[PDB]
Order: structure tokens, then C-alpha cells, then sequence
């Protein structure tokens, strides 16, 4: 038998950052998860119970919290590009650093009107998250995505004109309710180092509200023949506004709200032009990914 | 042996409702999870396999669809005095009817600076919750609450002048992180019935409002002596506000964020005035109640 | 304002402890959730911010783990009744201490038929609880339960000759899949104090394992009329069985699995006598409680 | 723009199954989670919002039930080689199906040292799981898995002679606990179709046992270097005992229990040998993964 794949490292590693304006008094909070993962020549630690070839997993730990005291932690995709070079720049034996990040929302409260300099609400559970896979030799490759971005629409949804055979009972619908969570994934063209990430840094924040924008503005406005048109709809356009991006992805759920004919009860009225009062589905869901690219 | 109390029903029942507004367009969506359990003259369903005294709870998962289609769903402390009612006034051996509300955000989007007529976002997985007890000649005891709000400040948070002895190990401090789940609840006096509820049907929405605007400030302008303290300061400011709540009752999950001494590496300093990078501690949590009522 | 009620501490403190034979060589774990809440004169740590009266949440934390090293710590209602005695013990100003106890599983593993002396497996999520409320000069009053077991038979359940009227659609039924999640407890008869529960340590354990054995074989073996009816049979047994319990209470989620019509796909015939795939339903679900005393 | 990949489909889709032997009495029951996503020629909704080529998400549930009501759903492997089958014969535009499906453990209850005919009782929420693809001219790839089986020994794992720098704090150690979430997959040789398939049923419910009886038995027999060292212990030995297996993969979380120190009250000692009571450590934790294949 052979070692044929081997990663090892820390998971959950929770951080919090505060930045301090002195002037203005105003404090900035930042939490994220990270997680790092080596590969390296690292087999013998596996075959011969070598374990000088090992950096602690808890040595890992002590590395993300000291790069996060010398570094900013913002934008992610800087953050991880710094952390991962780190070890493969500091260990000879170690050829790539994998590093996820999730950052939480803490979001500065508004006091009668006016931004507090201190204070902040957890906005919802959507994340911001980044993949970084940083590989010797081969540069830095940036996964940037959103996810828990849960939205409905109550109308302007439609399905119909699917392929219908002896294992159909869906009714064809000019009108339903449409409600996913969103996650939506941009993959950075290859950079070359640390060098060239730094370079593009302000677009990172800027391509993040874009992709927010586009999916919330496009979920809206469409008057959806399916989910599948709606979602390329959304990574057509986010492709257009950044050329630095060469695929994007979405993987969305079809949460169901299904009708609850009510007719048995006193001829009430409840399905198709009546219906008011639907069930929220917990299970089944529908599941639809796309990945589009450049022509 | 003998039945000492008993109580059954639909736990989990979800459901949304939709309004249309054919004059303007603009569609409005509320989603909740309903629990109702009866309790009356149904000892002999346990005691003697009698099942003619069983209201099915399938039929009670049939009556609350049924209920939300006639009757509006908002406030929800209405609406649970609605269902209740119906349940001792429809079947005469049901004395006691218990129903429990948690309602979903479902935040109408602003697209380019204006509100979109049917799109909707859910920001944050607050709820706003009511329990009812509707109890047969007792009237109608309201418990509305709040919860799953969290919130965090950077300073302003102090905890010194505790009890020290041979347990004690915690030092004291002028300068910490406050982070902490809000749980509220207000309880309503006593009403009637369903007419006296009906009468003060404005008074539920401008309250919810009200603990909610209470709870920011407070713990956003605190200099907060210790939770114990601030927590106090929310609950005497409701119970000043609204005279037709008898009690408030905070609870608050103490959400630990610890200082990481790094000195041990070249020197680094990280504590104290110097303290810039935190661990989050998922477990354990301090964890304070409170119940403040009226002199 | 007043504060009518109070109450404080530490929650999800998780603690392992080890035991080791050193003539057999054999280890047996233990590994616990607590949680501490103190209540006694500490209106002042609210109203006045007081905190000479408040016993750190951090020592309260620190106190579990001294306790746990310096005494037995199973069975838990032992171990419970000391932390709690404790505090009221220890401080003049705290009159009754509250403490919930989660016991997870750490079975020991059979390697080719032998019990290994210091490996252990979780085999299942199902959790022996015990809540100690210990209030000065009242004794100590034990709460004691297990949760989690979840169990489904296939047959010998039947559902008919419940209320039917205008709100009903559910058919009468004489065979059907009866699944739950048993949560049980049983309430001791009051203890005086710490002298008179250890007076009472072999029935903890002896209980707990009766109180499963007849849930397990109750359900097994009745035909069940409905929930009601089989839980009532489990709470009977249980007080027959130990003098000291005063009330047993069961809480049980009925989980539906419901038929799924076939007949549209080639006269597919599932129902009934026929039936053989079924769709387990997330939500909603049946609840259904009793508390069952002596006569 | 163009898609680059495109999969679809219905996730979460909850199944059981019970078979009743008429002879015996005795009832059997399965219950699943399935996931089927399709792959092909279907790029043209997402483009032109041509809904001809999707067959309904819906469509696929009722699909699943029925190919349940028609054929074995045991072992695992054979029902998702069927039904992943079913869809590229089906439909000439589907070209590629992927089946995940997740085994929940209904265990057979022993009452009074006898198996009962028909009560079953969760014992753990270990898996069982397979993810098969059938893809259209390249046969069918399975890999199958366990996951969620925690284990946990109290000695006999060491862990010394890891690199030591700038950024280490960890202590060598001879003597700690190991406790660890095992998720293990071992992949089959591709199969040409549904034919070798069938061919070799019997080894797959084999296998599956011998996978859990070596991970368990090397977990409580190895005096361990190092999580890497035993869990290359687990994979050479499986290869070796299934030849038709050609990788095997472990992820391993490292949970960690620190020892707490308690010196600083009465010198207590609860350290090194005299560790009795330890604090289980929720996050973070370390992740160890390898991947062995054959020389
Ligand atoms: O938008 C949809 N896409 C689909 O593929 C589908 N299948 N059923 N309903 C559906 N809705
Ligand atoms: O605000 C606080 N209240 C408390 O009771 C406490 N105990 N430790 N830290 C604390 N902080
Ligand atoms: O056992 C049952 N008890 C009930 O109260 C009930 N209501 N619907 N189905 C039921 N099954
Ligand atoms: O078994 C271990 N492997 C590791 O890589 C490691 N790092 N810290 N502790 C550890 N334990
Ligand atoms: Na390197
Ligand atoms: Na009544
Ligand atoms: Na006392
Ligand atoms: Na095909
Ligand atoms: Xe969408
Ligand atoms: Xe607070
Ligand atoms: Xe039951
Ligand atoms: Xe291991």
C-alpha cells in the first residue's frame, strides 16, 4: 500500500480582531473561522511513525492567531493568501496550504439615527467565506463566495413546458412562490504571489458587493421561467462586471410552499387564484448548480 | 395511579400567508411555526384506551390552516388568542387550550432605494415569539417575547468588585468585550377574552417595537457594570413605557471572548491596553436571569 | 420596579473524568454537561450594581471541576445534591442552587467478544439527565430522566374511534408505523439533605435502568390503542416498582410516516395491505405528555 | 458566456421500507435520505429557458419512491447502481446520474434476550453511505462509507518527536486521550454496468462490516504514535482484506481534552499522572486526512 493524498491541520479555529481608531474613537470588529490544512512530504509521519516532519496542528493554531495580530485581516482573500504563503515559505517540507475562511457579520448598530463607535448585531446568519489554496510553484488560486443568503418572492415565478411522462404528477404553474438559500461561488484567475494579490486588493470587497448585488437585484426583478434561467441570468452578469473572475457557480435549493386545498371544509376557497395559506415544505428540495464560464 | 395533568397536540405546524393588495400590488408575507396543545376531561384516554374524547391532532394541524385563512395572522398575539378561543368554545370537555408562535422574518427587499412589491429577505434568524394560554373562565394570559438577537460591544464593559476567595481565579477588569443572545419577555396583564384582546390590538406591535428599540440602546450607551446590572436598566425602562405589562423577564447567555497572551513569541504583546486579537469561547457561557415586576 | 426573581451561574461547563483500577488495569470515563445556577440575596448585583454579592460565573466554573476531582461523580443524582449543597453551604447570602446534569455515553468497546479495558464507543445520543433543585432549609428535590431514545415499531398500533367532525380528515385506522423520541422522567420524593441521598445511592442507578427496561418492553409488546394509552401503561409500571418516586412524566413526539399512493403509476398499489414504501414527515408532528402520580 | 457544468435535481428525499415475512412474522425496515443530481443535455433552460429537457425535480422524487416499491434497497450500493441506471436509460438526453444516499440505523430490539418481530431502536447516529455515479459508456463508480461512529480511549495514544520552532507550545506527550469522529470511504473498481454490479452484492455488505470491525479494533489495539501512524494502520489492512477496493480515505477530527490544572487551590494535583479530571475541548480541533491506494 501507498499514500496517495494527505492533508493535515486545524479546523475551527474561531478569532476575533478589533481595530482602534484613536482619533475618531470609532472600533471596527472582525470574527471569522479558519480552517488550514498542509500537504507536503509529510507520508512518513503516516508509514513510520515520523513525526519530525509534522507541524503541531495546536503550532498551526498559534500561527493563525499571531498572523492575525501582524496582519489586517481584511479582505479575506489578503488574509488567507498571507496565512498560506507563510507555510510554505517557512517550511521547506510543506509544498501547499489550503485555507478556509468564514467571516460572521457583525454589523455597527444604529443608535437613534446615528452609527455607533462600539456596538454591533449579528445581521444574519449569511457568510462571507474564501478558499485559498496556495501551491509552490504554482501561485495562488481564490475562491470567493457568499452563502445563507435566504430570500423568497411571492409571485413572478413560473414552471412550465417540462417533460412529462408516466413518472410525472407536477401541474404545470404560470404563478408559485419561489424561495432558495443562496450560494454563489467566483473563482479569481490564477495569481502568481503575494505581490499580485496585493495588487487587486480593493477589487476583492468591490466583486463581493457586486455578486450581492446582482443575485438580490436579479432574484427580484426576473420573471422566472425556472430557477435554472434566473441563476445564469445572475452569473452572466457578475462575469461581465469583473474580468478578473473566470467561473462562477451557484448551487441553490427550490424550497417548496405547496397549496392546501381546502374545499373539504365548507367549500373553502385555498388553490390557484384563492390560495393564501400555504405549508413550507422542510423536505424534499430541489437542488440546481450551474458553473459558467468565458466563451 | 393517577393522571395528574395531561396535555397533546401539533407541535411544529409550519405556515405562511400571503396578502394581496389588488390596488397597489404590493404583496406581504408572514411566515410561523404554531404549536398548540389541549388539555380537559380527557383522563380516559390514557386510563382506559377511550379515544371518543381525542380531538385528532391532525385535526388541530386541519383547524390551524383553517383559522389563519379566516382571520388575519398579524399580531400574532391576536391571532393566538383567535385559535385558542376556537378550541374551548368549539369542544366542551376542552378546558385549556396552550398555543405557541414563532414568526419568521421575512423582510420586504430595497431594490436601487426602493421597497420591491413582492420580494423579501430574511435578515437574521430573530423571532418574535407569542405564548397564549387560553384558559376556560380564567380569560386569557399573553407571554410575548423576543429572541435570538445578538449583539456584541468592543469596550464599555466593566466586571470588578466581586466576591474573591480559595475558588477564585478570575481577575478584575475595567475594559472587556460584551457579547451575549438576547431573550426577553414581557407578560401581559390578564384579559377577558377575545374582545378585551381585540381592543388592544395596537398595543402588541408598538410594544414588540418598543423592548426591541429598549434592548439596543441600553446595551449600546451602558457602561455596564456587569450583565446583571444592564439587564436591569432594559426591563425597568419597558415596564415604564407600557402599563398593561405586569412583568419583564431577560435572559442572558455571558458569551466569553478571551484575551491570547503571545508574549511567549518575540515579545508580542496582546493583553490588556495592547489586547487586539481574541478567542471566541463556544462553551461553557455564563448564563444570567432576571424577573423584574412592579412595586 | 422590583426584581421579583433571579437566578445566575454557568451553563454547557463540559467535564470528563477518568477512573483507573490499578490492579486490574481497567479505566472507566465519565463525561458530563452541567449547569449551575445560584438564587439567594442578590437583588442588590442588579439594582445597585452590587457585585461584592455576586460568586463569579468563573468560579462557579472552577468549583464543577474541584468538586468532580474530589468526589465520585456518578451516580449523577449524587453528584448533583454535592455541587448543589455546596454553594448553599459555602455562602451565606445564596439560599438554593439549581443543577442540570446531561450524561453522555461512553460505552466500553467488546474486541473479539472481550471488553477492552480503556476503549469506549458512543452508541447512540440518548442521555441520562438529572436536575437537583437544593433550597436551604427545604432539602433537595431530584428530577431524574433519560431523553433521546428514539424507537419505531412497524405493526400493532392502531389510531381509531377519535372525535370526528367538520374539521376532520384523518381515516380510522388498524395498522400503523408508531415511532417516537422518549423523553421520561421521574420525580423523587424529597430528600432532607445530602445524608439522606446518600442513604438512596443504589436506587439511582437501579431506577434508571427500570425505567428503560419498561419503556423499551412496553412498547415493544402493547398494541397500542394510541400513544396515550401506551405511555399511560410505562408511567404505571415505573410506580409500581419504586416507592420513592412520586410522579413519573412522559413527553412524546408522535413522528409520522405516511402511505404514499402508487396507484397513478401503472395501478402501483402501496396502500393499505399493500403498503411497503412509506415517507417519513419531518414536520409537524404529534406531542402528547402525561404526568402520572399516586392515587 | 457558456456553461461550463450543469447537475440537477432532488436532495433530501427521507424513504423507508419495511418487508414482512409471512412465514416468520418477522418485519425488517429500512430507512434512507437520497439524493439523485442528473447531468447532460440540458444546458438549454439555463440559456433560453427551454423547460423541454428538464425532467421535474418532482418528477425524480416519485421516480424514487417507485424504483423503492420495485426492486431490493439493500445493500446500498445495488439500489443506487438501479435507480442511477434507470435515469441514462430512461432519457436519451441524460447522460451521467448521481445517487448519494444516507442509511439510518434501525436496529432490531432484544426484549428478554430474544429479537423481537417488528421494534427497532436508533442505536447512534453512525451512517452508513454510499455515493454512486453512473455515467453513460463509463460504467458505475461507488465508493461506500461510514461516518459518525466516535470513539474514544483514555491511554495508549502518544504524541512526541513533532518539529519544534518559534511557533510551537505544545508539550511532548506519552500518555493522552484520543477521541475522534471516524469518517472512512473505500472506493470500488469501476463496474461495467448493472450486470458485475449484481455480480458482487454479497461483498458489499462485507466489506462494510469488515471496514468497521478493523477501524475499531486497530482504534483499541494500537498503542498509537500519532492519529496519522493508526489510521494508516486502518487502510493497509482493509486493502488488503478487499481486492476489488482500490483507495481508502480517512478524515479524522483530533477532539481534544485538555488536562486542568488545579494547583492554584489547596495544590490540588490534576496534572500528568495525577490527571483525573479533564476539560473537553468543543473547537478547535485537528483534521487528519490520507489517502491509501495500492503499490
Ligand atoms: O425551477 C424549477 N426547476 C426545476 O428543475 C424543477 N423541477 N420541479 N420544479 C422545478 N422548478
Ligand atoms: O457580567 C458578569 N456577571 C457575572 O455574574 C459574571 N461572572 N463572571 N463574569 C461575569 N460577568
Ligand atoms: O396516538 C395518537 N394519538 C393522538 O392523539 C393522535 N391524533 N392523531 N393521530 C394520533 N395518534
Ligand atoms: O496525532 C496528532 N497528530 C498531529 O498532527 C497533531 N498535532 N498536534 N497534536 C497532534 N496529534
Ligand atoms: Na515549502
Ligand atoms: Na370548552
Ligand atoms: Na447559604
Ligand atoms: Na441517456
Ligand atoms: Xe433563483
Ligand atoms: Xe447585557
Ligand atoms: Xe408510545
Ligand atoms: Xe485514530
Amino acid at each position: 500500500s501507498a499514500v496517495k493524498a494527505a492533508r493535515y491541520g486545524k479546523d475551527n479555529v474561531r478569532v476575533y480582531k478589533v481595530h482602534k481608531d484613536e482619533k475618531t474613537g470609532v472600533q471596527t470588529v472582525y470574527e471569522m473561522t479558519v480552517c488550514v490544512l498542509l500537504e507536503g512530504e509529510i507520508e512518513t509521519s503516516y508509514t513510520k511513525a515520523d513525526n519530525s516532519v509534522i507541524v503541531a496542528t495546536d503550532s498551526i493554531k498559534n500561527t493563525i492567531y499571531i498572523t492575525a495580530k501582524q496582519n489586517p485581516v481584511t479582505p479575506p482573500e489578503l488574509f488567507g493568501s498571507i496565512l498560506g504563503t507563510h507555510f510554505i515559505e517557512k517550511y521547506n517540507h510543506i509544498h501547499a496550504a489550503h485555507v478556509n475562511i468564514v467571516c460572521h457579520r457583525w454589523t455597527r448598530m444604529d443608535i437613534d439615527g446615528k452609527p455607533h463607535p462600539h456596538s454591533f448585531i449579528r445581521d444574519s446568519e449569511e457568510k462571507r467565506n474564501v478558499q485559498v489554496d496556495v501551491v509552490e510553484g504554482k501561485g495562488i488560486d481564490i475562491k470567493s463566495s457568499l452563502s445563507g443568503l435566504t430570500v423568497l418572492k411571492s409571485t413572478n415565478s413560473q414552471f412550465w413546458g417540462f417533460l412529462r411522462d408516466e413518472y410525472t404528477t407536477l401541474k404545470e404553474t404560470w404563478d408559485r412562490i419561489l424561495s432558495t438559500d443562496v450560494d454563489a461561488t467566483w473563482q479569481w484567475k490564477n495569481f502568481s504571489g503575494l505581490q499580485e494579490v496585493r495588487s487587486h486588493v480593493p477589487k476583492f470587497d468591490a466583486t463581493w458587493a457586486t455578486a450581492r448585488e446582482v443575485t438580490l437585484k436579479t432574484f427580484a426583478e426576473d420573471n422566472s421561467a425556472s430557477v435554472q434561467a434566473t441563476m445564469y441570468k445572475m452569473a452572466e452578469q457578475i462575469l461581465a462586471r469583473q474580468q478578473l473572475i473566470e467561473t462562477v457557480e451557484y448551487s441553490l435549493p427550490n424550497k417548496h410552499y405547496f397549496e392546501i386545498d381546502l374545499s373539504w371544509h365548507k367549500g373553502l376557497q385555498n388553490t390557484g387564484k384563492n390560495a393564501e395559506v400555504f405549508a413550507p415544505q422542510s423536505d424534499p428540495n430541489g437542488l440546481i448548480k450551474c458553473t459558467v464560464g468565458r466563451s
